[PDB]
Order: C-alpha cells, then sequence, then structure tokens
C-alpha cells in the first residue's frame, strides 16, 4: 500500500490511480482502515489498464457486484460483464458461499474465464480459493483479479493465496470485504482512464 | 448495544433477534468492529416487527439498497418497496450526495412518506439529516428508521441526530456505513419474523 508509493518516480500517475482507488474504497465503505489492508500487486494498476484498453471481459462472482460496474463506461470500452452465477439476491458471505454449494457446474463457468480478462470476486472466499487453484494449474490466465471476499473465521486461506500468486491482483488483506468494494475498485480503474 | 442485554429477562426473544442482526451485518462487511458501533433504541426490534407484520411500506434511498432486500419475503408480508430517487448507478458516499443534489422534489417524496412505514437510509447522510429534521417537526412519523450512511469528515451530524430522535431507530454510531448493511439489517428483521 504505502510501500507501493515507490510508484512516485514514474511519470505513470499510477500513484494518483491507487490514491483515488483507495479514496473510492473509503467513500465506499466508511473507514480509512483500508488504506492498511489494500494490497495491489506492482503493475496491478498497469495490467488493469492494458486490459480495459483492449475491451477485456469482467467476470464478477454474483450479480451485486456485476450490477454495481459503471457499466456504460465499461461498454464503451467494449467489455462485457458477465457473473459466474445468476442468483438476485445474495447479500452476504453465507448467502454467497451457500449459492455456490448448491450450483453445480459455476466451476465449469470460472475455467472458461477468457485469457486476459478482469475477474473480480467481491464475495465468495471458495470461489477466489478456486480462481488461484486455476491460476497455478494454469487453465486460466486473468489480466487481473481482484479478490475482495468477506473473510470469516477458519475459512478459506484464499485472499492470504491470491497474494502470492503470478497474476496481477488487487485484494483486501484480511477479514473485510463484501459490499460494493470489488466493484468500487475496478469502476476507480475504469474512471481513471476514461 | 451490549447494553441492550436488558432484553434477557423478556420473554421476548428479542435478544436472538439482536444477535442474529449484529451476525448478518458482521457476515455482509467483514468487520467485528460493528458491534460497538451498532446502537439500537430501545423497542426498536418491537417496533419493526410490529410494523412489519402489519405490512408497512419501506423506503430506502437508493434503488442499490431496495435491490437488496429480501423482495419476495416482505411482499408476502404485504409490505411495498419504494426509493427517494430512481438513479440506478449510486455507489460512493459522494454519488449518493450529488445525485440527490440533482433531484429537486425527493424532499416532498420523504415529506409524504406514509405514517408507521420503515424508513431505510443506506447513502446520503443529508437524507437522514432531512428525515431527522422532519420527525422533529412531526411532519413525518416512521415505525423505524435504519440509518447506516457513510459518515464523512466535516459531515452533517446525521446519524449523530438520529440518536437524538424520538421515533425508534437502528443506527451505527461512527463514519461506517454504505455497502449492502441498512438492507441487511431489515433482512435479519424480515427472516426472524417468517
Ligand atoms: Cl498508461
Ligand atoms: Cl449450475
Ligand atoms: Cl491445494
Ligand atoms: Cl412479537
Ligand atoms: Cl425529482
Ligand atoms: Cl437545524
Amino acid at each position: 500500500q504505502e510501500s507501493l508509493k515507490h510508484l512516485l518516480p514514474d511519470l505513470s500517475d499510477y500513484s494518483e490511480i491507487t490514491i483515488h482507488l483507495l479514496h473510492q474504497l473509503v467513500l465506499a465503505c466508511g473507514d480509512v482502515s483500508l488504506v492498511n489492508a489494500v494490497r495491489l500487486s506492482q503493475g496491478a494498476i498497469a495490467s488493469a489498464r492494458d486490459a480495459l484498453k483492449a475491451g477485456c471481459p469482467v467476470v464478477t462472482d454474483v450479480p451485486v457486484v456485476a450490477a454495481a460496474l459503471d457499466q456504460t463506461r465499461l461498454a464503451h470500452l467494449g467489455c462485457t460483464v458477465k457473473t459466474l452465477i445468476d442468483d438476485p439476491h445474495i447479500t452476504t458471505a453465507r448467502e454467497a458461499e451457500q449459492a455456490f454449494w448448491h450450483h453445480d457446474h459455476w466451476q465449469q463457468r470460472l475455467q472458461q474465464i477468457p485469457q486476459g480478462s478482469v475477474l473480480a470476486i467481491g464475495y465468495a472466499p471458495s470461489v477466489l480459493l478456486t480462481a488461484c487453484k486455476l491460476i497455478e494449474q494454469q487453465h486460466i490466465q486473468p489480466a487481473l483479479v481482484i479478490g475482495m471476499p468477506i473473510g470469516f473465521s477458519h475459512a478459506p486461506a484464499a485472499k492470504r493465496r491470491l497474494m502470492t500468486s503470478p497474476i496481477p491482483h488487487i485484494t483486501i488483506q484480511g477479514s473485510l470485504g463484501g459490499g460494493l468494494l470489488a466493484a468500487v475498485a475496478l469502476n476507480a480503474l475504469v474512471e481513471t482512464l476514461i
């Protein structure tokens, strides 16, 4: 986070973009704690911008997250938005984990994530875990993974495993997650490019 | 708060309901801090359950909050759900406050809130301030106010002024807010009644 201010000698404005992202998160959720907790892989920002400019696919885990995307701006870039499951009313880590336990083939829908797309997981730790495993096995190659699910007690070490991965990622070290946080972050990346 | 356990010698089960509500909030947003911050007026629970059983109106501030309500369960109870503005993409304290600045007439729509309804504010502090003022002037009489918007720096003392109000309320002492928290609280009150 604050270490990421090695971004300062850069020509790039990845400094300013990172702060916009933190600012939007705080303006969404209401606590400054996120500044410590938010971890962005080096070249996360850069990977995002290159993917979006290219008009990549976006894949969210639940519909709440997709519905919070700046759908208009994204479509102007040519990005499609899809979700792993279509259950309307997911509003909780539990509701999410149960929704994904009752769906038989969402793992297949995840495997098909096209090369170099953005994967944004806001609710379910199991999805994030599976996405990590798939990435390590080199079955999916997304351009970026925003993993911000809720973190419960004696959970999948999902966010902890995400941080240690080859693929650019944005995540929240710790339990905090859910809400619209993943959509909020991706939105911040799409405003700073339009 | 923790004090709300004067509810224990009660026959009532408002104890268990209060804990379920906190459990749901924590499961939604991901931090336990909320248990301190969450404040329920005495008989908030009781007033909510009476209104919901009666098939009251539910009025949220933005569409995100309504869309996160347990729409079916609420509909079986006879509750209609409406919103003060119909702008699709509100996702941030800033986005909420400005959306409410471009609408001329949400003030009238709030004044018309029917007697004994539930008022649920998840995003805009200015709406919450207005509703307090209207309640004090005795121009609206809702059954309950879930005020859980974000609290920014140099803000209206919106959630601060709610605590000072005659009408039963559930609120978050502090800045934390937004997300789906207001919907999640009302949902907890609707499950415990079905
Ligand atoms: Cl660039
Ligand atoms: Cl399925
Ligand atoms: Cl393993
Ligand atoms: Cl009762
Ligand atoms: Cl209007
Ligand atoms: Cl005043």
